[PDB]
This record gives structure tokens, sequence and C-alpha cells, in this order.
């Protein structure tokens, strides 16, 4: 547990908790077991209830409901506790040139006003000092707690929200902006809770200033504040400028984010497609835009912030010139003028700006978060009794809300204990009945009427990532009888048998280890497992052999639940024959309606290799020092003429500030840089072997795209120009005072080494646990993404809470990481603090016990501890540069064909090193211009065959067509003979035209032609634009049936003397299949295919036959003798 629970107040206020963690973690390895619990202040469940109440009382009591009047409510007293505490804290920073200026006149020649006094004050000066510091952290600590725990309630109230969203608001919804919307305000919202205070401490402050300069300079002191007024009118009209640019460059960041992880998703295709050099550009080209309007907007910024390092000359000449004019000035004085001078300039030109910005971004991401929560929802309204019978009348309805309906005019009625089986050819709409039944979908007109209870299984397989246990259960309570009798009745007992950890493996999201006709049995058997009234099954057997779907048929559907209705989505005549009533639609439209009898009669080394990967880079960094050296050269050597050289010292920072001739080039080099480390990333990324890309999981891409290149874009540039800055105006400013007092010099060495000592043994411990938050902040995505690919799902079965508490758990742990750095670097900037006044109590103290030095040794002891800060968050930022060159350093796997015969010679294929090995000794040989077809039962390993061809898995084996082996030529020329179909079609955003060809190498009409060819002339026409259309959400726009008719037309388009086809028609109808086979004679007369598919009717073209079993394939020759050894082919 936290210490925080059971502290002192004195303990808390010192922060001293960190100590154990800091001692074990400098020194040995911080491992999560080992990490500080979580208090149950920070608790989601609690977090979200406290901010819920709130928001539904202020929607239902207001008209205009305010998400900020319900933040309000909760975090406003604690938030003004911390403000009253900062404006304490900060109310003594303007009262130090006082007490230097009352010091210096004690100190004056031959007795001045006061004499026996400098002892009052010397002590106290420096005591003040020690009020600041513990009025100042812990308000800082308090207001970073307060927007973390903001930040999670909203988090917590964002997931509540996305489960109730509709069919049809999920059409404008991608998972690349929700992604984007989390990674802005993931951790710069917390942060700049500190900030938000300075727009009302800033105006105390100016008017506290300008009255005690007032009693300096009479009416002088208001030339200076027109000046910085009128900067601070520039930088206000700075920033609007700055946020044109902000808000046009969130739409490619989200067209790119989704882009970037449709093509992660499933690389496997790409690879197979050799598509990586055509889908490079694309995001290239994408890319292009947002780096121009980024570095617009990094200039605008740039001036921004360099308008305090520009301003402490011109605010002191109009400040002391005026009165000078008039009554000259004294070397007492024109001090003062300048302390108090530096206050002002640091309040209005870079306290108040950020304040506002803070204030902008904060109230516009919580707008956008309201504008996120009041959206259209999801209604259920149906009653909970009935006589156990399902009843529908008259339902019209429309997928988009304007268009030709989907369904017209379907009326059906089933008692309790039947069967109703619904089929039809592609299109026509089953899947959308099934969603109507299932509420999805609205009917325009009409009334369906049934209990609540439904059960779904899905024609897309869904596996939530889990054990298979888990998988099963779906978060209801276990069972031992019901359980084995469904896992043996589903055909799952050698698949499950197979892995070593029995029953509870571990699958990732989207079952990636389980093959395609697994993932299905698994489907249908959670669909199996729960107890409800109606079992609506859409199209279960789709990826099953007919050995396979016979078996299952009669012994899960008519022997297991022979007694409860179940709706069924039926292409064969077997069902048909066993059904109880049957449905046919065609074009959404009820063609028959009743029973099969009469349907019968009816017819460190990080920085240095950041630096390195961009030339300008060096040659820039050269010119902005070797300037700083002739400006440090003209103020050191030039002083022959002079010698008063402390007031030259005192506006160093406007002598050694950086204009717009060595800061522009720097900033627009910072980017170029970021450029080239994401497009060597990205490039290594898709050029990575299949056996390191599977490590990589769907959280782990979208906290190193979205987030970790978004920092280089937009922090690092500003952050590294300022710290360098800082650097730069300590160096010239040390050497120089160096030189007339060497004395003072001396206490700065031990000082900084120090700093450099503390801040290295800080570093062993924040360098392991930011990057464990920071890979720690990976399960919410990935488990926001599966929620949000399995919400159709989701509703259906009813197991809303549980996954509401699966994400309460994600949410406490990225907490519980987050808080111990969040706390660790408050006790490390403290002690940084606390070393500066331990050495600090004795520079003025002992020289006191001339009197100007000691302005510039606290002039430059606090330029000292900024540098400080900076180089810290330099530090931290850089982590991001670290995991993109981890990122970047991974292993690269990198007329001839004639007539297509091919050769294997001992072919093993393991998906992993050291594996089991899926096929062992493989050979066999094909004569070439011969139709090939695979067979074998699921599980066997025809997918692995069809990869260990392309080589995408490790091999040991050498196959050769015409006479060249495997090693004469290169992967990426070898991988273009075959033209592959792969089981899970891939589908991007974009057009159709880019879609059927990312390349752009056919013309409109030699696409049409294929299109028409196909059939997809009344699919791609029925859309407002023709080849133009903008398939979006992964092509949801279009069907099952259609899917495999583009992929197939996509394989027709591209012409390969050798092609792979796996399983060309997954859910094709009859009908349509004669298109398949109208295509697969006409377009493939003189390549040797290589079938996969499972229908027996399609399993007759084919000439030679390979039976894969026993991790070994034996090869016959005629059609019936393979069909003659086992009998249970024949007969089912
Ligand atoms: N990414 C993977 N890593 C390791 N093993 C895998 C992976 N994908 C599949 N397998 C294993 O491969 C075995 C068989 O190979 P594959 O997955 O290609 O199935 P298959 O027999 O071709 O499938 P089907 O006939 O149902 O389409 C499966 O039992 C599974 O354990
Ligand atoms: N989200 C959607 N928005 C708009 N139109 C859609 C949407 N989903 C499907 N459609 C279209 O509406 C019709 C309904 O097709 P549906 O997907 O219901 O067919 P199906 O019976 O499931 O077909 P299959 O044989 O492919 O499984 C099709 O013309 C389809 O292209
Ligand atoms: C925090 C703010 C609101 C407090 C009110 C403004 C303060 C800073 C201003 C208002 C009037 C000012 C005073 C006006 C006149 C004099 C007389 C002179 O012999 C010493 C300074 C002194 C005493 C000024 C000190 C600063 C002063 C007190
Ligand atoms: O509250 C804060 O964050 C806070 C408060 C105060 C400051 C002070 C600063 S910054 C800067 S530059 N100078 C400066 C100016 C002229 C000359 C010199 C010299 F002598 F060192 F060269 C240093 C300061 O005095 C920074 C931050
Ligand atoms: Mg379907
Ligand atoms: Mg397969």
């Amino acid at each position: 547990r936290s210490p925080l629970e059971k502290a002192s107040v004195v303990s808390k206020l010192f922060f001293s908790w960190t100590r154990p963690i800091l001692r074990k973690g400098y020194r040995q390895r911080l491992e999560l077991s080992d990490i500080y619990q979580i208090p149950s202040v920070d608790s989601a469940d609690n977090l979200s209830e406290k901010l819920e109440r709130e928001w539904d009382r202020e929607l239902a009591s207001k008209k205009n409901p305010k998400l900020i009047n319900a933040l309000r409510r909760c975090f406003f007293w604690r938030f003004m506790f911390y403000g009253i505490f900062l404006y304490l804290g900060e109310v003594t920073k303007a009262v130090q040139p006082l007490l230097l200026g009352r010091i210096i006149a004690s100190y004056d020649p031959d007795n001045k006003e006061e004499r026996s006094i400098a002892i009052y004050l010397g002590i106290g000066l420096c005591l003040l000092f020690i009020v600041r510091t513990l009025l100042l952290h812990p308000a800082i600590f308090g207001l970073h707690h307060i927007g973390m725990q903001m930040r999670i309630a909203m988090f917590s109230l964002i997931y509540k929200k996305t489960l109730k969203l509709s069919s049809r608001v999920l059409d404008k919804i991608s998972i690349g902006q929700l992604v984007s919307l989390l990674s802005n305000n993931l951790n710069k919202f917390d942060e700049g809770l500190a900030l938000a205070h300075f727009v009302w401490i800033a105006p105390l402050q100016v008017a506290l200033l300008m009255g005690l300069i007032w009693e300096l300079l009479q009416a002088s002191a208001f030339c200076g504040l027109g000046f910085l007024i009128v900067l601070a009118l520039f930088q206000a009209g700075l920033g609007r400028m700055m946020m044109k640019y902000r808000d046009q460059r969130a739409g490619k960041i989200s067209e790119r984010l989704v882009i970037t992880s449709e093509m992660i998703e499933n690389i496997q295709s790409v690879k197979a497609y050799c598509w990586e050099e055509a889908m490079e550009k694309m995001i290239e080209n994408l890319r292009q835009t947002e780096l121009k309007l980024t570095r617009k907007a990094a200039y605008v910024r740039y001036f921004n912030s360099s308008a305090f390092f520009f301003s402490g000359f011109f605010v002191v000449f109009l400040s002391v010139l005026p009165y000078a004019l008039i009554k000259g000035i004294i070397l007492r004085k024109i001090f003062t003028t300048i302390s108090f001078c530096i206050v002002l300039r640091m309040a209005v030109t870079r306290q108040f700006p950020w304040a506002v910005q803070t204030w902008y971004d904060s109230l516009g991401a919580i707008n956008k978060i309201q504008d996120f929560l009041q959206k259209q929802e999801y209604k259920t309204l149906e009653y909970n009794l009935t006589t156990t019978e399902v009843v529908m009348e008259n339902v019209t309805a429309f997928w988009e809300e304007g268009g030709t309906p989907v369904l017209k005019d379907i009326n059906f009625k089933i008692e309790r204990g039947q069967l109703l089986a619904v089929a039809g050819s592609t299109g026509a709409g089953k899947t959308s009945l099934l969603m109507v039944i299932m509420g999805e979908l609205e009917p325009s007109e009409g009334k369906i009427k049934h209990s609540g209870r439904i059960s779904f299984c899905p024609q897309f397989p869904w596996i939530m990532p889990g054990t298979i246990k888990e998988n099963i259960i779906f978060g209801v309570s276990y069972d031992e009888y019901r359980y084995r009798s469904v896992i043996k009745a589903c055909q799952l007992e050698e698949d499950i048998s197979k892995f070593p950890e029995k029953d509870n493996t571990v699958l990732g999201e989207g079952g990636i280890t389980l093959s395609g006709g697994q993932r299905a049995k698994i489907s249908l058997a959670r669909a199996v497992y729960k107890d409800a009234d109606l079992y609506l099954l859409d199209s279960p057997f789709g990826y099953l052999d007919v050995l396979t779907e016979k078996e299952i048929f009669e012994s899960c559907v008519c022997k297991l639940m022979a007694n409860k209705t179940r709706i069924l989505v039926t292409s064969k005549m077997e069902h048909l024959k066993k059904a109880d009533k049957i449905l046919i639609l065609h074009e959404g439209s009820s063609y028959f309606y009743g029973t099969f009898s009469e349907l019968q009669n009816l017819q460190w080394n990080t920085y240095l290799r950041y630096i390195t990967v961009h030339k300008s880079l060096i040659f820039v960094l050269i010119w902005c020092l070797v300037i700083f050296l002739a400006e440090v050269a003209a103020s050191l050597v030039v002083l022959w003429l002079l010698g008063v050289f402390y007031i030259y010292v005192g506006v160093a920072d406007t002598l050694l500030a950086m204009g717009f001739f060595r800061g522009l080039p720097l900033v627009h080099t910072l980017i170029t840089v970021s450029k080239i480390l994401h497009h060597k990333m990205l490039h290594s990324v898709l050029q990575a072997p299949m056996s390191t890309l599977n490590t990589l999981k769907a959280g782990g891409i979208l906290n190193r795209f979205s987030k970790d290149i978004a920092i280089l874009d937009d922090l690092l540039p500003l952050t590294i120009f300022d710290f360098i800055q800082l650097l730069l105006i300590v160096i010239g400013a040390i050497a120089v005072v160096a030189v007339l007092q060497p004395y003072i010099f001396v206490a700065t060495v031990p000082v900084i080494v120090a700093f450099i000592m503390l801040r290295a043994y800080f570093l062993q411990t924040s360098q392991q646990l930011k990057q464990l938050e920071s890979e720690g902040r990976s399960p919410i995505f990935t488990h926001l993404v599966t929620s949000l690919k399995g919400l159709w799902t989701l509703r259906a079965f009813g197991r809303q809470p549980y996954f509401e508490t699966l994400f309460h758990k994600a949410l406490n742990l990225h907490t519980a990481n987050w808080f111990l750095y969040l706390s660790t670097l408050r006790w490390f900037q403290m002690r940084i603090e606390m070393i500066f006044v331990i050495f600090f109590i004795a520079v003025t103290f002992i020289s006191i016990l001339v009197g100007i030095i000691l302005t510039l040794a606290m002039n430059i002891m606090s330029t000292l501890q900024w540098a400080v800060n900076s180089s810290i968050d330099v530090d931290s930022l850089m982590r991001s540069v670290s995991r993109v060159f981890k990122f970047i350093d991974m292993p690269t796997e990198g007329i001839w064909p004639s007539g297509g015969q091919m050769t294997v010679k001992d072919l093993t294929a393991k998906y992993t090193e050291g594996g089991n090995a899926i096929l062992e000794n493989i050979s066999f040989s094909i004569s070439p211009g011969q139709r090939v077809g695979l067979l074998g039962r699921t599980g066997s390993g025809k997918s692995t065959l069809l990869s260990a061809f392309l080589r995408l898995l490790n091999t040991e084996g050498e196959i050769q067509i015409d006479g060249v082996s495997w090693d004469s030529i290169t992967l990426q020329q070898w991988r273009k003979a075959f033209g592959v179909i792969p089981q899970k079609v891939f589908i991007f955003s974009g057009t159709f035209r880019k879609n059927l060809d990312p390349y752009e190498q056919w013309s409109d009409q030699e696409i049409w032609k294929v299109a028409d060819e196909v059939g997809l002339r009344s699919v791609i026409e029925q859309f407002p634009g023709k080849l133009d259309f903008v398939l979006v959400d992964g092509g949801c726009v279009l069907s099952h049936g259609h899917k495999q008719l583009m992929c197939l037309a996509r394989s027709v388009l591209s012409k390969a003397k050798i092609l792979l086809l796996d399983q060309p028609s997954a859910h094709l109808d009859p009908v349509t299949y004669q298109i398949i086979r109208r295509t697969l004679k006409q377009a493939f007369a003189d390549c040797t295919v290589i079938l996969c598919e499972h229908r027996i009717e399609a399993m007759l073209e084919c000439q030679q036959f390979l039976v894969i079993e026993e991790n070994k394939v034996r090869q016959y020759d005629s059609i019936q003798k393979l069909l003659n050894e086992r009998s249970l082919f024949r007969q089912a």
C-alpha cells in the first residue's frame, strides 16, 4: 500500500515517502510487484461515481447542460485552496528585490540611512526563501493530483458512454479518432492545472510590482508598463494564429492513424500482395501536410516563447531614461529597478499567456468530450413477457437514414421449440434481418415482439483477449457438466488437447494463434453455452468442412437444443429438409415463406544517435554556438574601453538571447529530424519478419505511432531550444562574472557538481518508472479497441458490466503506475530546491556578516535552477526518441515464370523457433499447367503450407519453379510469381479503384472490365460515387458475399503464372458460385491454381489432390481414388 494513507503532516509536506522506492530503484531493477499500491481516492469506481451523479443531475435539471458546471461542483474548493497557496507563495517573489534594495542602502559608504540593520536583513532575506519553498511545491502537487483525478473521471465517463452508441452513430466514428482524443489530453491535461491559476495571479502581481516601482520612479514606471502591454497584445495575437494551425492537423492525424492501424493489423496480407512500397507512399503523402502545418505552427510558438529573452533591455531603457533625463539616476536604484523588472517581465510575458492558453485548451477539450457524450443512443424497449413466440409483421427498414430499402414487407411467426431457416442470394439481407431482430437496426415501419433473452453467433468470429475458458464462459458462473457437454458437442476436444496448457491457454486480440476454422467453433460454443430463449445463429458453418458441419448440425442444433427456438441462416438443402419453416429472401423481399414440402410442390547513447541522423542539425548547432562565442568575446575583451560592468551583466538575458537567425533554423531542422525518424521506423516495420512482428500487439502500435511521434513533432523542438538558451545564458554569464570577482564564482562549482550527481542518481529510477508507465497505458487502448470491435456481440449478450469492470481494472493499473512518478519527480525537485537553499544560506550570510554582488548571485542561482528543470524535462522527453530507435532497430527478413511447375524437397514449417513443427519433411511435385486441389480437416495446416510457399514463416527446405531455387533470387522478386487470395480479406480506407489497385497501373476501362466479369457491376453502381466511394470502417458498407468477390477481382486483375487460391468462396451461395467457376475457367486457363475450397461440388475440377493429415501430405491422382479409403468423407 502507498504510505500517503498513513503518514504525518510533516512527512507529507516534505514528500519523504518516496525514499524507500528511490533507494531500491537506484541500485536495483524496479518490478511491477514492488510498486506502491493505489489509495481509495484515485480508484476509478468511486472517482467516476462522484461525477456521474452530478452529470446526471445537470442533464435532468438544466436546459443547456454543461460538463464544466458538473466538474466545478466536485473539483472547485480544493482547486481554490491550492490556488490560494500558490498566490501566497508567489507574493513572496515580488518582495525579494525590495529586501535587496533595502540591504544595498545599508552598505552604502559612510553610514547611510540605517547602519546597524544589515544583520537583521541578511538573515531574513534568505529565511524568506524557506517559506517560499514550503508554500510552493505542495500546491503544485495537489493541483497535479486534481488534474489526474479529473482526467480519469472523464475517461471513465467516456467509456461508459461509448457502449450505448447506436449503429447509425458508428458510421462517423473510427478507431483512430478516439485514440487521438485520448492521446491528446492523456498527459497534457493534468500538468496544466498548476498553470491554470496564473490568470488571476499575474494581474495582482503586476499591480503590486507597479506600486513598488512607483516609489522608485515617480512617474516613469508607466512607459515600461505600456511597452509590456504592447508585447502582451502581440503575444495574444500570436496565440490565436497558432490555434488555427492546430485545429486543422487533427483530421489528418486521425486519417493517418486509421490507415496505419488498418495496415498493421493485417500486415500479413500486405506482405503477401507485396503492397509495402505502394503503402508507405500513401502514408508519406498524408504526413506531408501534417508536417507543413506543424512547421507553420512551430514558428509562431517560438516567437511567443522568445518574447521574454528579448525584452530585458527595452523595458529597462524605457523605465530609466525618462527619469534619468530629469534627475539622473543612482547606482543603487538602477539595480533595484532591474530586479523588479525581471519579475515583471516574467509575470507579463511568460506566466499570463501560458495560463490563457491552458484555459483555452482545457475548455476546448471539455466541450469536445461533452459533445461526444451528447450523441444518439441505442434503445431496446422490448417486453419481458410473451407466449414464448417470436412474431413480426410488415417490417420495412433502411440502413442509411435517408435510398433503396434493405427489407420490405417481411412477416413470419415461430412458436417455442421451432427452427426457422432463412436463405437467399448475397445481398438479400439475412444478417440485416437478424440485426432487426436484435434491435441494433430500427425499422421505419412495423413491430417486433419477443422475449429479451437472445443469444448471438456472428458471421465473422470474435475472440476477445483471454483464456479459452474465459472466451467460452463470457462472464458467467462456471459449470462442469454443461460446459463439458458443450465443449464435446462443438468438436473442441482434440484441438484443445493439442495445447500444452489444456483448457486455459492465452489468445491474443483476434485469436491470431488459432486458425480460421477453430475461431468459428469457439464462437459457436460461446453462443450455445448461454442460457437464453432464442439462439439466432448467423451462418455458424462458414469456415467448417462438410463432414464437420454434418457432425455438428445433427448433434448441436437438433440434439442438444432441440426444444428452444432458434433462427439459422442456411445455405444448403439438408439443413432445410430438417427445418420447421423456410423464408427465402431475395433483394430484400419475402420471396417465399412456408414448409419444405410446399416449397418442393411450388416449383548518453540516445543523444548522440538522435542528432547524427540529420547533418544539418550539426551544421546548425555549430552555427548557433560559434556566434555565441563571438558574442561572449565581444563582452570580455572590449571591456578595456569601460574599465559599472555589473549593469552590463544584468542585461545578459537580452545580450545572449537567440534571434530569428539562430533559433529558426534549429527549430526547422528539429522537425525534419522527426520526419526522417518516422519514415525510417515505418519502413523498418513494413519490412520486418513475421516472427518478430507477431510479438507486437494491437495496443503496442497506437502507443508508438500516435503519442510517441506526436511528442517528437510537437514538444521536443521548443523544449530543446529553451534548454539550449538557458545553457548559453548561464555559461556566458558565469564565465564573464568569473573575471571581475573570482571568489563568488567558486561557490557555483560544487553546486553544479552536486546538481549533476543528484540528477544522475534520480534518473536511475526515473528512466525505469517513466518507461513502465509509458508502456502501461497500452492495456486501456487495447481493451477499448476490442470493446469497440465486439460492440454488437456485447449488447446482444448483455455482458456490459463485465467489460466495465475490466476497464476499471486497467485504469486502476495505469493510475497506480502514474502516481509513483508524479510523486518521485516532485520529491527530487523539492530536494533540488532544498540543496539550493542550503548552499544559498552561506553565500550571502558569510559574505555579509560590494553589496550589489548579491543581486548577481541571486540572478544566477535562479537561472541555474531553471536550466536544471529544463534539462530534466528534456531527459524525460527523450525516452520517446529512445523507444523510436528501439522500434527501428529490428531484423530485416529480406520471362522467368513461363510454365509454372513446382518441386519441394524436405520442407519444414514452424511459425516460431523451436515450436511444434506443423509440416515435417514435405515433398511433392506439380506438373506444369495442372490444377491442384488441397484437402484435409480443420487444423491440418493448409494455410500453413500456403504461407510456407511464400516464405512468410521460417522454413527449412527448397522450392524451385522452372529451374531456379530459393537462394538464387531475392525474396521480393520471388514473391511476385504468386497471386494469392488470403483467408482474411483486406480492405482499407480509400476509393474502390484504390482498393482494387494501390499502384494505379490499370485504367478505369481495365478495372471496369474485370469488375463486370466478376459481377461487381450491380454493387459498385448502387453507391453515390461509382469507383469513387470512400469505403470506411474497414469496408463495413459491403457484405460478406461481396468482399470475397472484390478480393477475387483483385486476384484476377493481377496476372501471375502461379496462384494460391485460399478458399475463394467462403459464404457465397450456390447460384453465385457459377460466377466463380466462369471466372476460374476463362481466366486461369494457363496458370496452375492450388485450390483450398471445402465445397464437394467444387473439388471435382482438379487433377492432383493433396491431403494433409498428421503433418504430412499424400498426393493422389484420380478424383475417386482418395474417396474410397475413408468412407466418412463419402457418406457425409
Ligand atoms: N500465428 C501462429 N502461431 C503459431 N501457431 C499457429 C499460428 N497460426 C496458426 N497456428 C497453428 O497452425 C495449426 C494449423 O495450421 P493453420 O492455422 O494454418 O490451420 P489450417 O489447417 O490451415 O486451417 P483451416 O483448414 O481451418 O483453414 C493450428 O492448429 C494452430 O495451432
Ligand atoms: N452498414 C451498412 N450501410 C449501408 N449499406 C449496408 C450496410 N451493411 C450492408 N449494407 C448493404 O445492404 C444490403 C444488406 O446486405 P447484408 O449484409 O444484410 O447481406 P447478407 O444476407 O448478410 O449477405 P451475405 O451472403 O454476404 O452474408 C447489401 O446490399 C449491403 O451492401
Ligand atoms: C496587492 C495590491 C492590491 C495592494 C495595493 C497596491 C499597493 C501595491 C500600492 C497602492 C498604493 C501604494 C503606495 C503609494 C504611496 C507610497 C508612499 C511612499 O512613501 C512609499 C510607497 C507607498 C507606500 C506605495 C507602496 C505601494 C502601494 C501600497
Ligand atoms: O518563477 C520562475 O520560474 C522564475 C523566476 C525568476 C527567473 C529569473 C531569471 S530568468 C533569466 S534569463 N534571468 C536573468 C536575467 C538577466 C541576467 C541574468 C544573468 F545574470 F544570470 F545572466 C539572468 C533571471 O533573473 C526565472 C524563472
Ligand atoms: Mg452474412
Ligand atoms: Mg484457413
